[PDB]
């Protein structure tokens, strides 16, 4: 048998400002229910995505196509029993070079395409070094995301308020200290 | 408000064999319902513990105080929003330097005690370097664990299924390989 509800990926990425939107818009207007990710690698990236379906494996497959037709390498953790039940827990570690990062909670309404969304509002100035999100079916989804500080000062908090989106600043948080920070 | 489910920890214990199974003697005869960690720091490993909770924040408090008067560095997580609805989903990485590791999931029926007769059955001979556990509230608990190889090829897949807990050999794991190897 196979799993039927939802697409578990291993995906790399560029590691690079706007590598997670320009993949994303790929996936189009799909649900994208997890999105996990921490800066390790300078040049390659590695996101574990689930994308929730309707046409169960079918539907895998064609995502898969479409991901690897776009010149993505993926690996399909679908059906990998330790991907289900602990490394979609376990994507996190600290960073191969140190990083000076400001680490934001945000919330979005979940509908298809809501992330995508998401990610363009938040736009590309900044390099995202780490990302957490994990659909529960509720109304709203709940992310957890750091940014390079680079040259100015990240805006989210203002700007990212003002167009709708919840957003706080986390920068301090003791767990992210505790266990990500590098 | 507080937290009265269940006690969330940040505790630092030294990275060196046998050093989890000491620091769960002291928790002793509790249902340790988290554990999680990676190899990251070769001197001072960070671990995420949850504890389940009968008399509150008192009971918080009062293994707070006894890990503490045992010697150990731990932060109080139970309030944290980040930690509860995020980066205890995210204790993980690639190690600071290579390791050669061999992964194995694990079932021990679930009661107060059981994580530490677990550690203790699988003994301290090699080095464990990733840990990842949550309780479901089943009559089971599944725990997914890497051992550093050192000088012999560990030996749970025969000795564990021999002593009644199952164990699977999940070394060639490509979520792993591709999320936590290195
Ligand atoms: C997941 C984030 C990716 C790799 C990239 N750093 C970005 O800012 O889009
Ligand atoms: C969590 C594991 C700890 C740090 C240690 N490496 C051990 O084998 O007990």
């Amino acid at each position: 048998s196979h799993e039927q509800r939802e697409a578990l990926l291993a995906v790399t990425i560029p590691e690079e400002k706007g590598s997670a939107l320009k993949f994303c818009q790929l996936l189009g207007g799909r649900s994208v229910t997890e999105f996990n990710y921490r800066f390790a690698d300078a040049k390659n990236a590695c996101i574990f995505v689930g994308v929730r379906l309707s046409r169960g494996l079918e539907e895998r497959k064609e995502i898969l196509q479409m991901l690897n037709d776009g010149g993505y390498s993926v690996v399909d953790l679908s059906d990998d029993e330790m991907a289900k039940l602990h490394v979609r827990y376990m994507v996190g570690g600290r960073p191969s070079h140190p990083l000076q990062e400001r680490l934001y909670s945000f919330e979005f309404p979940e509908s298809p395409g809501a992330l995508l969304r998401f990610l363009n509002t938040l736009g590309t100035y900044w390099n995202i070094s780490l990302f957490h999100y994990r659909s529960h079916g509720t109304d709203y989804g709940r992310v957890l995301a750091a940014f390079e500080l680079g040259d100015h000062e990240p805006d989210f908090e203002t700007r990212l308020n003002e167009l709708g989106y919840d957003c706080h600043d986390e920068t301090n948080n003791p767990a992210f200290r505790f266990f990500l920070a590098g």
